[PDB]
DNA sequence: CGCCGTGTCCCTCTCCCTATAGGTTAGACTTTAAGTCAATAC
């Protein structure tokens, strides 16, 4: 996002900067959740082989 | 005229009432194993 956020968490974010941060936060959380299953399947296949 | 590669698509796997005939059980009668007492001997 080319804006970008220009406030630290000590100064306190504005409304739009926080709303922009929420994108990446939720994306990372969901990506981690799917990465667990990916790692599990890789482990199972390598164990079988 | 006669056969072979490439492409697309489909599919699969993963994360009512009546009438007859026959079998079943429940219920009571007489018999039997069972619980009981009284006298006795060592």
């Amino acid at each position: 996002i080319p804006r970008p956020v220009k406030s630290s968490f000590r100064e306190g974010l504005t409304v739009l900067e926080y709303f922009i941060n929420t994108h990446g936060a939720r994306k990372g959380l969901a990506d981690t959740a799917l990465r667990t299953a990916d790692s599990g399947y890789l482990t199972r296949r390598l164990v079988d082989v």
